[PDB]
């Protein structure tokens, strides 16, 4: 509920921070060599049984939001994130709730080169997280198959961390991935 | 949709041959240092965006030899070496509501490095980011709320059956009793 400016959600007191970061990057590839993967999008299980995109928890009083998100991109998604600098360019957007709990998250999306990605996939059973945490990485399939359901329509039936979906939905036309008269269609094939 | 034996099913006519297997492993680690995770077991997201075990499609070879196929591709070349043989077989239901199909359940017990290696190989199997969209590790616990973990877990996008394999799984390997299957599923579709 509700998009905050970073600045004015940045002033707030007694407020709890989050950062959450989609890392995505370009592919070639095609699922039965005939549907195109177009883009790698990772998100991952969480330790409760929800999707989610990697990050956290920031306290804004020790850290800045960006060195927050490094630490926390660090610990859940390993060694490979210290190539990696999520800066404030990578920072996308602000939503600030009240109930149940005053909490500002923000979202960050950064594109890599697709052997980043890889090297990030391969390094994460290698993280502090890996098994707690963090459940596993999962790459996000952006097609719909011929039967208009399974891909991303079948995806957005699973379970999100409150909020998760949306920040998704919001990539996926930031990125100009989707149009919006196809992002309707991909709710509707959902339901 | 409904269950049946394996001599009922390799003697049918028409119908198609599916293999699927848990693969699962104990585990000593815990969560915020508090919650056990007691055992690993593996499930991956897959290509058309629903959660399900690894395998696939086998007058081929047989159930074992079809599978180890399927899972090397699927999991990559660390699973060579895995036995997955008969004494692994467990289930077998049939459906008709997509085309007469068979699906064959199987359970099999590694060591705890061995599914790790799993996991840290997975990367370069034949499947990765084309069939198979990522692994992941089943939450057997409940947390504080009664929902976050197993129950939640049960809310995801299974393909079609899988979602029944995986409570019998956790029957079969004594992980929950039924009262505490029927609480998380209570739980689940609440
Ligand atoms: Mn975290
Ligand atoms: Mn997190
Ligand atoms: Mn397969
Ligand atoms: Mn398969
Ligand atoms: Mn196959």
């Amino acid at each position: 509920p509700r998009n905050i400016s970073r600045e004015e959600s940045l002033q707030l007191e007694g407020y709890k921070h989050a950062c959450h970061a989609l890392l995505h990057a370009p592919s070639q590839a095609k699922l039965f060599d005939r549907v195109p993967i177009r883009r790698v999008l990772l998100m991952m299980m969480r330790f409760d049984g929800r999707l989610g995109f990697p990050g956290g928890f920031v306290d804004t009083r020790d850290i800045s939001l960006e060195e927050g998100l490094k630490r926390e991109l660090e610990e859940e998604l390993g060694p490979a994130l210290a190539t990696v600098e999520v800066t404030e360019d990578d920072y996308r957007s602000s939503q600030v709730r009240e109930h149940p709990q005053k909490c500002v998250t923000h979202f960050y999306i950064k594109e890599l080169k697709l052997e980043e990605i890889e090297r990030i996939e391969a390094e994460a059973v290698n993280a502090k997280d890996h098994g707690l945490e963090v459940m596993g990485l999962i790459r996000v399939p952006l097609y719909t198959l011929r039967d208009r359901v399974g891909g991303l329509p079948a995806f957005l039936c699973n379970n999100f961390i409150g909020n998760s979906k949306s920040q998704l939905l919001y990539a996926l036309r930031s990125l100009k991935l989707l149009r919006e008269d196809q992002i309707q269609e991909v709710l509707k094939a959902s339901h």
